[PDB]
């Protein structure tokens, strides 16, 4: 687990490579009903949450992912008022969504209440979202939860743990049809979407699938040192055929960026996040 | 060190974090006059070159670095004819440079001819650069070599090993003044420029330093899984006060990108590479 002061992350989904983070102190290590939960204070990345041996987040760099997954869809919708977050037990996405004054209601469906309690203790800067008055906190499997909803949400965001745990249910491609049903007529979604350096083939397959459900599908990415290969992508889908994901319909002003305390996201970054290395552009377009 | 089938990279310049690569086969491990040279066949990244314990390149991902470092300055010059590469023992940057019909000669000054011999054996897709009729290969410390030149080059690229071992001489800020003198009146340069997630303070210092030497200075970055934190930046300097580094003065058509066999670089990627996360935009501009 932790050997000789280092925690090393290995996974069949990124074979032959591994990030290690040096450990100052072990903070928490218990199995919930659903998963193995491990938290440590790392030497240089602040606190680090691990679910079934895969890094969920670190306090040092969590802001890239949290801001981009929230603001990519939110700033691609002209007036999002009702938002659904699936997963996000650390509170971080919620933290970012509630910053938008157009957002009145955020329903969060998280399967594992233990994650929520440990994030409250050990990820205080992420879990600050739990004190928003916009929050409706829900419990359960997000896949089956999605079935409950029709024509209900302006924006849905899925921030999942790994396909080996409780998050497997969310990997049934039918979840995207459930999400489409749950969305209002002109709704948008953003899902965690594969690393283009690691599973370009799955992105191409997922894009093609999404394309036959939605008039507008796009792939974007951001960098984050502590994700495998140092970055991750997002699938964006709109039921609105006029959605242009690459040009934000709500461009943030610098004053807005400042007020929101954003450390990664802005309008230019929104645009560039869609510009892919040639190999990936070719794969997904040609 | 390889231990239990893994190579693990640590460096005080990225404290508390490590990349490990799984080793299929040790291939070469010898000290030259200048440095320790380690080559292995990795399980999932092809052949890997390590100098004094720091990864220089992997066959699987080397292309992002090689292509960006060459095309960022070359596509920002209206007619680059005379090129200087400092370092580049693996032949990778050379490979990318000679693709340009405008280039008539490339001088490459490499300190360590054993890196050249190991790369020609173990990095054959990179060492294909050495085949070029445009090459004038030179031996020595690129620092002292820089002093020999005045008003000689359109473009200078410095692709060095790390600020331990023989690349120390190139980390003297004076080297930038030497490159300015070595450049033609409208010459441009590209140097490896620091990871914005690791040493943003250093980029700020370096940009201020370069701005007092050159009328136009820019910072861009590319992603590369096997660099610390998954990415690296580039300092771009022009002696031409009309240079706009962010908009390529030489745009490439799709046909050209196809012809050049590019896997990462293209013109949209060029422009996007100058779009920094908010925290680094703030630090470098505000
Ligand atoms: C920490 S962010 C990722 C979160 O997604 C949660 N999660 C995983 N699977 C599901 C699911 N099927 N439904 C709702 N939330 C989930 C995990 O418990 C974790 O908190
Ligand atoms: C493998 S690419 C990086 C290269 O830079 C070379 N290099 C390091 N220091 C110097 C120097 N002072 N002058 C020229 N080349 C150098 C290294 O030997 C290596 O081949």
């Amino acid at each position: 687990a932790i050997r000789e002061g280092w925690f090393r992350e290995t996974c069949s989904l990124w074979p032959g490579q591994a990030l290690s983070l040096q450990v100052e102190q072990l903070l928490h290590h218990r199995r919930s009903r659903y998963q193995d939960i491990l938290v440590f204070r790392s030497k240089t990345y602040g606190n680090v949450l691990v679910l079934d041996g895969v890094i969920q987040c670190t306090e040092r760099d969590e802001f890239s992912y949290q801001e981009m997954i929230a603001n990519l869809p939110l700033c691609s919708h002209p007036n999002p008022r009702k938002v659904l977050i699936i997963g996000g037990g650390d509170g971080g996405v919620l933290r970012e969504v509630v910053k938008h004054p157009s957002v009145e209601s955020v329903v969060q469906c998280e399967i594992d209440e233990d994650v929520i309690q440990v994030s409250k203790k050990f990820l205080p800067g992420m879990a600050i979202g739990y004190s928003s008055s916009k929050l409706t906190l829900h419990v359960g499997d997000g896949f089956e939860f999605m079935k409950q909803n029709q024509d209900a949400f302006d924006v849905i965001i899925t921030d999942s743990s790994d396909p080996m745990g409780p998050a497997e249910s969310l990997f049934k491609e039918s979840y995207y049809q459930l999400m489409k049903t749950a969305l209002k007529e002109d709704g948008v979604l953003c899902c965690q979407g594969e690393c283009q350096w690691l599973h370009l083939d799955l992105i191409k397959e997922m894009r093609q699938f999404c394309q036959s459900l939605f008039p507008v599908v796009a792939y974007a990415y951001c960098t984050i040192p502590t994700y495998p290969s140092g970055q991750i992508g997002f699938m964006l889908c709109s039921k609105n055929p006029s959605t242009n994901f690459q040009e934000p319909v709500q461009p943030l002003t610098q004053q807005q960026v400042a007020q929101m305390q954003l450390k990664y996201y802005n309008s230019d970054v929104h645009r560039a996040a869609f510009v892919l290395p040639e190999f990936a552009r070719k794969a997904l377009n040609d």
